[PDB]
Protein backbone atom coordinates (compact mmCIF):
# COMPACT_ATOMS: atom_id res chain seq x y z
CA UNK A 1 0.00 0.00 0.00
CA UNK A 2 1.49 3.41 -1.12
CA UNK A 3 0.34 7.34 -0.98
CA UNK A 4 0.92 9.84 -2.99
CA UNK A 5 3.87 11.93 -2.31
CA UNK A 6 3.54 15.68 -0.74
CA UNK A 7 4.92 16.36 -4.64
CA UNK A 8 2.59 15.22 -7.80
CA UNK A 9 5.34 13.33 -8.93
CA UNK A 10 6.33 9.94 -6.69
CA UNK A 11 4.39 8.31 -3.86
CA UNK A 12 5.05 7.44 0.03
CA UNK A 13 4.71 3.89 1.07
CA UNK A 14 1.85 2.58 3.94
CA UNK A 15 2.70 -0.28 6.25
CA UNK A 16 0.03 -3.32 6.19
CA UNK A 17 -3.39 -2.08 7.41
CA UNK A 18 -2.64 1.57 6.14
CA UNK A 19 -4.55 2.25 3.27
CA UNK A 20 -5.56 5.74 3.71
CA UNK A 21 -3.22 8.37 1.95
CA UNK A 22 -2.99 11.52 4.41
CA UNK A 23 -2.56 14.83 3.45
CA UNK A 24 -2.30 17.67 6.20
CA UNK A 25 -2.71 21.87 5.81
CA UNK A 26 -3.87 24.41 7.44
CA UNK A 27 -7.74 25.02 6.03
CA UNK A 28 -6.76 28.47 4.93
CA UNK A 29 -4.30 26.46 2.20
CA UNK A 30 -7.06 23.95 0.52
CA UNK A 31 -5.20 22.95 -2.75
CA UNK A 32 -1.68 24.00 -0.90
CA UNK A 33 -1.03 21.48 1.50
CA UNK A 34 2.36 20.50 3.73
CA UNK A 35 2.09 17.37 4.26
CA UNK A 36 1.19 14.06 2.13
CA UNK A 37 1.95 10.61 3.14
CA UNK A 38 -0.13 7.40 4.59
CA UNK A 39 -2.45 6.65 7.48
CA UNK A 40 -5.05 4.51 9.20
CA UNK A 41 -7.12 6.92 11.15
CA UNK A 42 -7.29 10.30 9.77
CA UNK A 43 -7.11 12.53 13.10
CA UNK A 44 -10.08 15.38 13.59
CA UNK A 45 -10.05 18.81 11.57
CA UNK A 46 -10.23 21.86 14.16
CA UNK A 47 -9.95 25.39 13.17
CA UNK A 48 -6.39 25.63 11.99
CA UNK A 49 -6.13 21.76 11.22
CA UNK A 50 -6.56 19.49 8.55
CA UNK A 51 -6.01 16.08 7.29
CA UNK A 52 -7.56 14.36 4.11
CA UNK A 53 -7.28 10.97 4.42
CA UNK A 54 -8.83 8.58 1.51
CA UNK A 55 -8.54 4.68 1.75
CA UNK A 56 -6.87 3.48 -1.86
CA UNK A 57 -3.29 3.23 -3.42
CA UNK A 58 -1.69 6.73 -4.37
CA UNK A 59 -5.22 9.11 -3.39
CA UNK A 60 -3.75 11.93 -1.30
Amino acid sequence: LKCNKLVPLFYKTCPAGKNLCYKMFMVATPKVPVKRGCIDVCPKSSLLVKYVCCNTDRCN
